């Protein structure tokens, strides 16, 4: 249902925003 | 400022996410 759709958006959005930010502190440290 | 205000949102949206998913799986056990 609903619900289901929105707790996996919920986990592919804090994957998304992990790797974001994983890549930008590498980014930032070159 | 920009840089390092826009550094804060990314991070403040991960943990907002991911206090979304802390307190569903709190919640998993009541």
């Amino acid at each position: 249902g609903q619900l289901e759709q929105e707790i996996a958006a919920l986990n592919q959005q804090i994957a998304a925003l992990k790797q974001r930010s994983a890549a930008l502190k590498w980014q930032i440290q070159g």
